[PDB]
């Protein structure tokens, strides 16, 4: 069953472990990198670093994918907005008025597939 | 109270978001370090870096705390532990039977609180 719990106090500046993305595409993914990890392939060209501010999160979100994600692009509650990256293949799915908490997945050469923890609102 | 959602294809290779956990400790947990990224402040002294292997999560946890976060330990699946590190202030609670997916949580010089992702077993 999927939760959570907070421990502590009420001070000090909210952060978050997912604290940077950035990608490596061409028509895919090649890699996402979450906090500076890569996971993926060495192909494609590395996108700018998107670094999170204090209480700053992905509110919505938008995947395309296939046997591979295709591209990723995302808005954050700040209304940052982070890519389109990657091709024009695969469907589409969205993520709307949401809080991404994690990203898993898989990953070979390129991205094959993620794994996206959520609160939905 | 929270969800996840699955995009992509069944190839490749798992990968977690949260990889690696170091501190800063003193009295209390001055700062966490998540994937390498610093958060909390210069105070205390690091700890070693636990980076995670293969199919390995954090299963068991105990967190003391009060205005902060006093101490913290850890095990894994694979039996590999971290801690405790910290202090013997605040009170003890302990999560048993979990997975961790993320830690977020708030820090200003030192760590007051973190917000545990998990599933519960
Ligand atoms: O993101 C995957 C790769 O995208 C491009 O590769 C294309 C290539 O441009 C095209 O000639 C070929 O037919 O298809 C591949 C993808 O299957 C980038 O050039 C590569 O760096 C990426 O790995
Ligand atoms: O998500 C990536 C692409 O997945 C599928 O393409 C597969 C195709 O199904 C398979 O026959 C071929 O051998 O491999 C490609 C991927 O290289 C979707 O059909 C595409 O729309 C996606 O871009
Ligand atoms: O992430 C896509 C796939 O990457 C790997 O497959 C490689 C394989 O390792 C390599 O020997 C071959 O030359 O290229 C393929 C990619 O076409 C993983 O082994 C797969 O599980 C992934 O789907
Ligand atoms: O982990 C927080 C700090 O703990 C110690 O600081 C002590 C200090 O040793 C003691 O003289 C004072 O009375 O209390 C503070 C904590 O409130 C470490 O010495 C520091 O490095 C840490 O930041
Ligand atoms: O988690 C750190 C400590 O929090 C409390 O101590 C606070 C106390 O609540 C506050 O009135 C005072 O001003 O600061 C101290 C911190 O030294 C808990 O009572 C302690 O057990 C915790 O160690
Ligand atoms: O993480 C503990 C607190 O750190 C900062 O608080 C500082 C404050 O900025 C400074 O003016 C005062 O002299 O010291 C305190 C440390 O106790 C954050 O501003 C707080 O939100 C945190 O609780
Ligand atoms: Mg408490
Ligand atoms: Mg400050």
């Amino acid at each position: 069953s999927l939760t959570h719990r907070k421990f502590g106090g009420s001070g000090g500046s909210p952060f978050s472990g997912l604290s940077s993305i950035a990608v490596r595409s061409g028509s895919y993914l090649d890699a996402i990198i979450i906090d500076g990890v890569h996971h993926g392939g060495s192909g494609g060209n590395l996108s700018p670093t998107f670094t999170f501010g204090s209480g700053e999160y992905i509110s919505n979100m938008t995947i395309r994918s296939g046997d591979y994600i295709d591209n990723i692009s995302f808005e954050t509650n700040m209304g940052r907005r982070f890519g389109p990256y990657g091709g024009s293949g695969g469907s589409a799915n969205t993520l709307s008025n949401v809080k991404v908490i994690q990203i898993n997945g898989s990953a070979g050469d390129y991205l094959d597939s993620l794994d996206i923890y959520y609160e939905q609102y």
